[PDB]
């Protein structure tokens, strides 16, 4: 679907990934 202005991919990618490590991450926060 060209003639749209795609420009927030890259922080919602990352917000994907942040979402998997933060969520293991999260079961740290004991160091």
């Amino acid at each position: 679907a060209p003639g749209a202005l795609p420009t927030y991919w890259p922080w919602l990618c990352a917000a994907a990934q942040v979402a998997a490590l933060a969520a293991w991450l999260l079961g740290r926060r004991n160091l």
